[PDB]
């Protein structure tokens, strides 16, 4: 609807299914669901991991060159100018094939990068034998009146990837996932607590449908710091549009877990 | 029922009102709970935070001397033996009431003090004023073929305080606890996790009913390392009876999340 009293943010997560090393499509799509959350009066646009190539990690190490994903790149910084709004991505990291992670960016309205990230926590051994580890602890940043966030996919299962990023001031947690395999235990269990846990709110970005030999669970979701949904798609494709409005953080002896983990 | 074919452990958790400074009343409600769960084949007790004083933690600390509560826990470790159950309760730990804190313990059947535990994460002012936090990470040991671990109340809101455990062996915490207030997201949302998080079981024993104030909100429930309840009691006084049956802990950055708390 008409933007509400209480609130000035308004943020969009894309869940589509993408075409595996077909970027010119993929980023078709996300041009497509960038102008429709624009024309929604979202200022920010959360897409999903590894979109542009779809989620192919073998496939990205054997085919996709540093200059394909640099063309990538490109064209998302071009269409959150364009599309006049904040867009978080998820490419291949720039270096060599042999040497880069998978990493999630945010561009700010007018096109320019302000945070970029590494998953620290990859996957399987299809994402271990693609990509390497990222080693710096996640990035945050005040846009649009709030601390911002970003964390890739299963980093958000580990309940330490999401304080650290809490530790450092989040508030918003922006998670471009790929989640397969009707694994209804992260959205259903593990994301209402990283919520709780920390008091901050998470946007969790997936696929959904037949793509690279999975099928993608959609369920997107907001889900906020009572650990409540506050908005969630199902399986197919769409765009969802939500409005935003104990002390763990304080009370942790992070001295003496830090020694314990 | 039986005992069945793929379970070699069956534990009881005793969910109850205690009366402030009446250990006589407690420990007698204690001793009834664990004949009761004995006569059912369980094999070990686990009961709720505080349970012998009431969870009263600034009348523990003005009037409860540490005779008091070493009589209480030579009670607690005759009823272990007498009633032929392994038992966890929870006191006020041995040293004086300026100097000691929260603690948890776990006696054989024959009586023994395997383990003891003291509550690092205190809740509230009213805690922080009765104790001092316990400095040390939980302990895991193996007891009827499983590895075992204590925490008390808040610490299992922390996943700190639950990996450590799960990181030294843990399959099976045991919580004693005192959660009021309707509290529905302690039980309903982060044990769950917890248990997923770490792929552990998890059993947390709360009060009931009206005490020193407070309103209990029972609810004690065994989590499965699915995240799903085994058994849970709701509002009243019980006893509840449970047979027990991505790798997570292995891929956890653990040299990175400790510098990043």
């Amino acid at each position: 609807g008409l933007v509400p009293r209480g609130s000035h943010m308004r943020i969009a997560l894309m869940q589509h299914t993408a075409r595996p090393l077909d970027p010119q499509h993929n980023l078709d799509l996300i041009d497509d669901a960038a102008a429709r959350a624009s024309e929604q009066g979202a200022q920010l646009l959360l897409t999903p991991e590894l979109f542009g190539f779809g989620y192919v990690p073998s496939q990205i190490c054997a085919q996709v060159s540093a200059e394909q994903v640099d063309a990538a790149r490109s064209r998302l910084r071009g269409i959150a100018r364009d599309r006049g709004i904040a867009l978080v991505w998820s490419l291949p990291g720039p270096e060599g094939p042999e040497q880069r992670g998978i990493t999630a960016e945010l561009a700010d309205e007018h096109g320019e990068v302000l945070a970029s990230y590494q998953k620290v926590q990859l996957y399987g051994p299809e994402e271990k034998a693609a990509f390497v580890p990222g080693e710096q602890p996640p990035p945050v940043l005040s846009w649009g009146g709030r601390q911002l966030s970003l964390l890739v996919a299963y980093d958000v299962e580990f309940p330490e990837m999401v304080r650290a990023a809490a530790a450092r001031g989040a508030q918003l947690v922006l998670v471009p996932t790929a989640l397969a395999g009707d694994e209804t235990s992260v959205p259903g269990i593990l994301l209402p607590a990283r919520a709780v846990e920390n008091g901050i709110t998470l946007a969790y970005a997936n696929h959904c449908g037949p793509e690279g030999g999975l099928v993608f669970d959609g369920g997107s979701v907001v889900v906020g710091p009572a650990g409540q949904p506050l908005g969630e798609l199902g399986v197919e494709p769409g765009l969802l549009v939500v409005d935003l409005p104990a002390d763990y953080l304080q009370d942790r002896r992070a001295e003496l877990h830090r020694n314990w983990l």
